[PDB]
């Protein structure tokens, strides 16, 4: 609305787009660093901690194994997360700062943040406070606000994928799902517990996703678990479509009003998909006392700071069976890795 947020959007779309078209590549080799620690895995890959050998920095280097993406139909996913992650640039996502690839793997390396995940912290605590909640969220707003105006859809916001820094600031990881998109995309994917009633109903969907996924988030702040759960995901898919929600007595009444207009069923009636776009959410009573510039230039103090010694820490993170890093004698998948 103002014309200062509409500059400052329109610069970053433009310099997204020559990223975009020019993509970096083969920016660094495995030999290059000193591995450490695993922090996490999943069904292709995993994510270790790392040491650059000349100028002993730490690195969080995600491993996809190129043969496993193939088998579980992730070959455009692991390119989309790829070619975005090297064309963006905002204060709350984490930076990527080289890439490359061998016989069996692909290779991101990105910033070490090592205050850990936000769900250790929500689970320690039980719940965040209303204030507390709000300043995780705007941060969150403001990212989907420079996400959406690029016309990218993040599709995996959850509280894993937000890590906690050392000034106690959100940083989004795991762009594994994120897509470049103009209208629609029709790919089932997301965390069942996230997933907007469109995605579940096999519809053609939209950036809408993402602001269901943010109600879906607040809520689990605020009140230490999600609104749709159950035992088998067939369960969680029908308290989604039905859409009805239980607030707790102790929320207020303008964080339920604000809940009921995000965990909206019917996309077209949802806040963040009017004609107003991201302001009704950021002029909602709930977001009343929030200085939206502030939380950009990073002038608020935090709620807390997480506990760690330095940077190369790892205890905020758990721990992992500790695996080879093979990498095959032979080239393995080249033709379908050929962009990366
Ligand atoms: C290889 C090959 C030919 N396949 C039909 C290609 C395939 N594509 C998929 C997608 O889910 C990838 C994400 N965009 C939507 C389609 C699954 S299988
Ligand atoms: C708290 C509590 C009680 N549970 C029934 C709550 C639940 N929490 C989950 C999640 O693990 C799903 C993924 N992100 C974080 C929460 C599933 S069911």
């Amino acid at each position: 609305e103002q014309e200062s947020v509409k500059e400052f959007l329109a610069k970053a779309k433009e310099e997204f787009l020559k990223k975009w078209e020019s993509p970096s590549q083969n920016t660094a080799q495995l030999d290059h660093f000193d591995r450490i620690k695993t922090l996490g895995t999943g069904s292709f890959g995993r994510v270790m901690l790392v040491k650059h050998k000349e100028t002993g920095n730490h690195y969080a280097m995600k491993i996809l194994d190129k043969q496993k993406v193939v088998k579980l139909k992730q070959i455009e996913h692991t390119l989309n997360e790829k070619r975005i992650l090297q064309a963006v640039n905002f204060p709350f996502l984490v930076k990527l700062e080289f890439s490359f690839k061998d016989n069996s793997n692909l290779y991101m390396v990105m910033e070490y943040v090592p205050g850990g995940e936000m769900f250790s912290h929500l689970r320690r605590i039980g719940r965040f406070s209303e204030p507390h909640a709000r300043f995780y969220a705007a941060q969150i707003v403001l990212t989907f606000e420079y996400l959406h105006s690029l016309d990218l859809i993040y599709r995996d916001l959850k509280p894993e994928n937000l890590l906690i820094d050392q000034q106690g600031y959100i940083q989004v990881t795991d762009f594994g799902f994120a897509k470049r998109v103009k209208g629609r995309t029709w790919t089932l994917c997301g965390t069942p517990e996230y997933l907007a009633p469109e995605i579940i109903l096999s519809k053609g969907y939209n950036k809408a996703v993402d602001w269901w996924a943010l109600g879906v988030l607040i809520y689990e702040m605020a009140a230490g678990y999600p609104p749709f759960f159950a035992d088998q995901p067939i369960q969680i898919y029908e308290k989604i479509v039905s859409g009805k929600v239980r607030f707790p007595s102790h929320f207020s009444s303008d964080l339920k009003d604000l809940l009921r207009n995000l965990l909206q069923v019917d996309l077209t009636k949802r806040f963040g998909n009017l004609k107003n776009g991201v302001n009704d959410i950021k002029n909602h009573k709930w977001f009343a006392t929030t200085d939206w510039i502030a939380i950009y230039q990073r002038k608020v103090e935090a709620p807390f700071i997480p506990k760690f010694k330095g940077p190369g820490d790892t205890s905020n993170f758990d721990d992992y069976e500790e695996e080879e890093i093979r990498v095959s004698i032979n080239e393995k998948c080249g033709k379908e890795f050929t962009e990366f």
